[PDB]
C-alpha cells in the first residue's frame, strides 16, 4: 500500500541534498526524479518510498545466469513497485516490466575533456590515443554490444577487449575519469547527463557530435501492475501542462555554473 | 484478418507515387509511414491494406457532439484496426486508443517565409501584422486552446477570433499558405513536417525558434486491441536496430533539394 519507487543515484535526477545526514525519508533527496515521484504521487493519490537501488544499477539479464540486476531487476522479483529514473526504455527490458510513455528523450553522446581532438564516434573508431568507455549494466553498453553498425562495432570491439578496462560502475566515474584523464579518456553517455554536466564547474567537458540514436526515459512498473495504467495519464498530463518542461529547467538550466 | 491500416496524406510519411493512377492497392503509396508499415507487418506477420482516412483528419472529439473524428475516430468506431501515420500520443487520445511507444520525437515549431521578422513565439504574440495559425483537429490546435501559459494563451485567443480564419484544413494549406501569403502569414505546425519542407523546392521558408513541446509519434490501435503489443515490440526493435534512423534520413535528408 505505501508505494516502493526505486530511483538510482544520478545528477541532476536523484541527488544526496546537502543537509542529508540530518534528514529522514524522502527528505534525503533532490532532483528532477525526485519531484517528478511527488508530480505523480499526487495525480496518482498514492503515498511513497524513496529508496536507492541496492546495487546500484540501471539494469541488464546476466547471460550467462539469465537474472537481471539493478532497478529493472527490483521490479522484475517484486522488490520495488515504480522505478522513477533516467530508465532507458529498451525492447529486452519492455518485454520484462512496463513503461510509461517516455517523459524525457534523449540519445547517446560522447563527452570530452576541453581539447580532445575528437569530433564523432568516428573519429573516436579511428584511433587509440584516447580511450573510451560507457557504464555497465545500462542501455549504452548494450547499444554498442548490438550494434551492427561498421562504426559502432569496431568501438564495441574495441572496447570489450582494451586494457585497463574502459567501463565504469557509475555515471560520476566516468566523467570523472574524462576530468582527470587529460583529454586521454571520453565517456559514452545519454545526452541528457552530458548537458548537465556540461554545464556545471569545473566547466572542463563538453558534448561533442551528434546522438548516436533516438530513445526515451520511462517510469517502469512490475508488468501487469495495476498503477502502471494511471502513471502513464499522470506523464502525458504533466507533459501536456508544462510541468516535465519547467523541471528540466529547474534541474539544467537554472542549474548552470557555466 | 487482413489488417486494416488508417494513415493520412502528409508528406514525407505518405505521398500519392507518380504513376499512382496506374497504380493498384498499397502501391499507389510511399513514403515514411508507407515504409514502416511494410517494417511492421513482416516483424508482426500480417498481411495489410493502406487506407486514407476518410475525414482527412488527425482526430478530435466534437466537444459539442462528443464524437472522435479523424484516424482516431476510425480506431474508435472499429473501422480501421491500426493507424500508421504522423499521429500525436497526447492524454485525450491516450484516454480511448493504444499508442505504441514513439517511433519518432518533435514539438510544435513556426514556419515562416525566409525574411519575416519572427524569431519566436512570443514575437508572433506581440504583433498583429502578421497573421498566423495552425490545421484542424489536431494536437497543435489542442495545444493552443489548453495552454496557461501566458504568452500561448495569448497566441491562442488572437487565433480564434482572427478574420478571416487562420485555420487550415491540411498541412500542406498552411504551407501555401506561408508561401502565398508573402510573410504576412506564419504555419504552427510540428518539427518534423517544417523540417521536411525547409529542405524541399522553391526553399523559401524556414523553422524559427525553438520547439513549443515535446512530444512523439505513435502507432495508434484500437484500446485493448490484440495487435498493440507486437507493434510496439516492432517499433523497439525497429529504433534499436537502426531501422527508424535509416527511414528518416531517405525521406528527409536524401530528399534534400536546398
Ligand atoms: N539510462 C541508462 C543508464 N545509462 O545512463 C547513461 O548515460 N548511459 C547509460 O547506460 C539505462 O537505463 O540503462
Ligand atoms: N500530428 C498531429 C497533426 N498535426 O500535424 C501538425 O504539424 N500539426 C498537427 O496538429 C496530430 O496527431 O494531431
Amino acid at each position: 500500500k505505501t508505494v516502493v519507487v526505486t530511483t538510482i543515484l544520478e545528477s541532476p535526477y536523484v541527488m544526496m541534498k546537502k543537509n542529508h545526514e540530518m534528514l529522514e525519508g524522502n527528505e534525503r533527496y533532490e532532483g528532477y526524479c525526485v519531484d517528478l515521484a511527488a508530480e505523480i504521487a499526487k495525480h496518482c493519490g498514492f503515498k511513497y518510498k524513496l529508496t536507492i537501488v541496492g546495487d546500484g544499477k540501471y539494469g541488464a539479464r546476466d547471460a550467462d545466469t539469465k537474472i537481471w540486476n539493478g532497478m529493472v531487476g527490483e521490479l522484475v522479483y517484486g522488490k520495488a513497485d515504480i522505478a522513477i529514473a533516467p530508465l532507458t526504455i529498451t525492447l529486452v527490458r519492455e518485454e520484462v516490466i512496463d513503461f510509461s510513455k517516455p517523459f524525457m528523450s534523449l540519445g547517446i553522446s560522447i563527452m570530452i575533456k576541453k581539447g580532445t581532438p575528437i569530433e564523432s564516434a568516428e573519429d573516436l573508431s579511428k584511433q587509440t590515443e584516447i580511450a573510451y568507455g560507457t557504464l555497465d549494466s545500462g542501455s549504452t553498453k548494450e547499444f554498442f554490444r548490438r550494434s551492427k553498425i561498421a562504426v559502432f562495432d569496431k568501438m564495441w570491439t574495441y572496447m570489450r577487449s582494451a586494457e585497463p578496462s574502459v567501463f565504469v560502475r557509475t555515471a560520476a566515474e566516468g566523467v570523472a575519469r574524462v576530468r582527470k584523464s587529460k583529454g586521454k579518456y571520453a565517456y559514452l553517455l545519454e545526452s541528457t547527463m552530458n548537458e548537465y554536466i556540461e554545464q556545471r564547474k569545473p566547466c572542463d567537458t563538453m558534448k561533442v557530435g551528434g546522438n548516436l540514436d533516438s530513445k526515451g526515459y520511462g517510469i517502469a512498473t512490475p508488468k501487469g501492475s495495476s498503477l502502471g495504467n494511471a502513471v502513464n495519464l499522470a506523464v502525458l498530463k504533466l507533459n501536456e501542462q508544462g510541468l516535465l518542461d519547467k523541471l528540466k529547467n529547474k534541474w539544467w538550466y537554472d542549474k548552470g555554473e557555466c
